[PDB]
Formats: C-alpha cells, sequence, structure tokens
C-alpha cells in the first residue's frame, strides 16, 4: 500500500509519498503552509511544499518541527540533464540522513557551517526511472527549525565538487520520517 500526492495548492508546489498511509497526515494549508503528523513508528514519508522548477532562490521557512525519532528537515529536489538528487539538511533526529556518503568539503552560508557529502546511487528508483544518479549534501552543523537558505551558495559549492547542477525538476521544504513518529508545521516562501 502506497500514496503519493503531487500538484498545486495556495500558490506553491506540493509532493507527499508514503508507504504506509494509515499512520501519516499530510495536510496542506493555506499559501506555503502544510502539517504533517506521524505516529506508530511505522512508515517511511516525505512531504513538503515548494517550487516546480526549482531554481537558485532564497528559501524562507519557519514552523515548528517535533520529531521523535528517525526523520529530517531539508530543502530536497531534483536536476536533469545531469540527474542529480540533492539535500539540503537543516534538522534531523536520531539518524543523520549523510551516513555512508562520501566527505567532501564544507561550505558556511546562512549562519552555520555545512558539511558538504557526495554519494552515488546505483540503479535506484529516480524521477526518470531505475537510474544511476548523483547525490550532493549538505548537513547543517547547528540544527535549527526556521530561517532562510541560500540554495544557490550550495550548488555552487557542491559543483566544486563533482558535476555541476543540470535543469532544475521540482524543488520543496520536505519533512520525512522512517518509521517513527512526530509532529511538524513549517510555511514556505
Amino acid at each position: 500500500r502506497t500514496q503519493s500526492s503531487t500538484g498545486t495548492h495556495g500558490g506553491y508546489y506540493y509532493s507527499f509519498w508514503t508507504d504506509n498511509p494509515n499512520t501519516v497526515t499530510y495536510t496542506n494549508q493555506n499559501a506555503g503552509q502544510f502539517s504533517v503528523s506521524w505516529s506508530g513508528n511505522q512508515g517511511n514519508f516525505v512531504g513538503g511544499k515548494g517550487w516546480n522548477p526549482g531554481a537558485a532562490r532564497t528559501i524562507k521557512y519557519s514552523g515548528t518541527y517535533n520529531p521523535n525519532g528517525n526523520s529530517y528537515l531539508a530543502v530536497y529536489g531534483w536536476t536533469r540533464n545531469p540527474l542529480i538528487e540533492y539535500y539540503i539538511v537543516e534538522n534531523f533526529g536520531t539518524y543523520n540522513p549523510s551516513s555512508g556518503a562520501t566527505a567532501a568539503g564544507e561550505v558556511t552560508v546562512d549562519g552555520s557551517v555545512y558539511d558538504i557529502y557526495t554519494s552515488t546511487r546505483t540503479n535506484a528508483p529516480s524521477i526518470e526511472g531505475t537510474r544511476t544518479f548523483q547525490q550532493y549534501w549538505s548537513v547543517r552543523r547547528n540544527k535549527r527549525s526556521s530561517g532562510s537558505v541560500n540554495t544557490g551558495a550550495h550548488f555552487n559549492a557542491w559543483s566544486n565538487v563533482g558535476l555541476a547542477l543540470g535543469s532544475h525538476d521540482y524543488q520543496i521544504l520536505a519533512v520525512e520520517g522512517y518509521y517513527s513518529s512526530g509532529s511538524a508545521t513549517m510555511t514556505v516562501s
């Protein structure tokens, strides 16, 4: 049992996905606001609001993020030609989502140092189907649940490590959970 929901709401692109619809509730609210509540330490989900296509934009977000276990809060998006999946992790719970990726330096932006990582996913699900694509990570050391993200500064930093970003696909502020519980209300702009 899986459920994936995308579209435009309040003037913003939204995307929600889970393999357990009964333990996660995603709620579209006005403008770029969305809420997600998950319980029972069962299921995997990713949801949030943003843009399609993304861009080198300044993403402003604010709200409340209350994970209890494996969960992360991140700007999350894709590019095409080349195929790239990227994460700007602003906060996370008991697991660093970067684990397993290769260290690739630091970048200081938006009031904190971010640790950069790169990784390759081999014959894995992607926005274009099963592909081999590159991953870029920026993990904030000073975890926060509100502020501004200069995406261009990470796009520039990543381009000095490996292949440069291609044409943008979707770009959202995502709340994620993996067999955990929590609640979150965020508003992007």
